[PDB]
């Protein structure tokens, strides 16, 4: 294999992963006028002070920064969630140009990119078990628009030349993901899925309303990555986003008025 191209992209994924046509697929369009403010939703608790980043990896579909998830060091709680969710990794989706790249949309607006911080529910013990449960994962989604640089992203940007092609990884210690967060933790939430194969319907989505700004130079560096492995014909890693999927009567809830 799956990818993002004509012959292996999102419109093909259902053949290997029939849940692609399921009842709670992601991403979705967030219709801001229809999302209901839910005064019972709690503030989101993001505790990243003790995060331990390990590696940065080009997996042929994105790049990811991986964390030590063997203890409760970087956890998401509160908001719509019951219990504690450990940060495993973050990665991005982005476009070939600034007018596309996000997976979620807001009133049909596409952002230039979308950051996903993937967490798993500690009551299932490991991520592989969590992916088999309807409340197994919590993904914090953050939109990126192009304007001013995000200083906390620069450390990531600057090592991407060392992981150009599928396969490649590098040490990436002491990275603080707090530097990627917007001011506000106001959010929308809904029950959904992974947005890449296996498309498992295991995710509570928490999508922040406030985008972060990144510079054109920062996103340009994303666009120099390659989908291909070294030695294979060069295919820029761009447009690695799944389009919005049918909502199927799910309710999107807002934490804010
Ligand atoms: N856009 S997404 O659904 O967060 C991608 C991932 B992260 B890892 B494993 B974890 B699960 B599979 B692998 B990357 B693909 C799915 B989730
Ligand atoms: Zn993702």
């Amino acid at each position: 294999h799956w990818g993002y191209g004509k012959h292996n992209g999102p419109e093909h994924w259902h053949k290997d992963f029939p849940i692609a046509k399921g009842e709670r697929q992601s991403p979705v369009d967030i219709d801001t006028h229809t999302a209901k403010y839910d005064p019972s939703l709690k503030p989101l608790s993001v505790s990243y002070d003790q995060a331990t980043s390990l590696r940065i990896l080009n997996n042929g579909h994105s790049f990811q920064v991986t964390f030590d998830d063997s203890q409760d060091k970087a956890v998401l709680k509160g908001g719509p969630l019951d219990g504690t969710y450990r940060l495993l990794q973050f990665h991005f989706h982005w476009g070939s140009l600034d007018g596309q790249g996000s997976e979620h949309t807001v009133d049909k607006k596409k952002y230039a990119a979308e950051l996903h911080l993937v967490h798993w529910n500690t009551k299932y013990g490991d991520v592989g078990k969590a992916v088999q449960q309807p409340d197994g994962l919590a993904v914090l989604g953050i939109f990126l628009k192009v304007g001013s640089a995000k200083p906390g992203l620069q450390k990531v940007v600057d090592v991407l030349d060392s992981i150009k092609t599928e396969g490649k990884s590098a040490d990436f210690t002491n990275f603080d993901p707090r530097g990627l967060l917007p001011e506000s933790l106001d959010y929308w939430t809904y029950p959904g899925s992974l947005t890449t194969p296996p498309l498992a319907e295991c995710v509570t989505w928490i999508v922040l309303k406030e985008p972060i700004s990144v510079s054109s130079e920062q996103v340009l560096k994303f666009r120099k990555l390659n989908f291909n492995g070294e030695g294979e014909p060069e295919e820029l890693m761009v447009d690695n986003w799944r389009p919005a999927q049918p909502l199927k009567n799910r309710q999107i809830k807002a934490s804010f008025k």
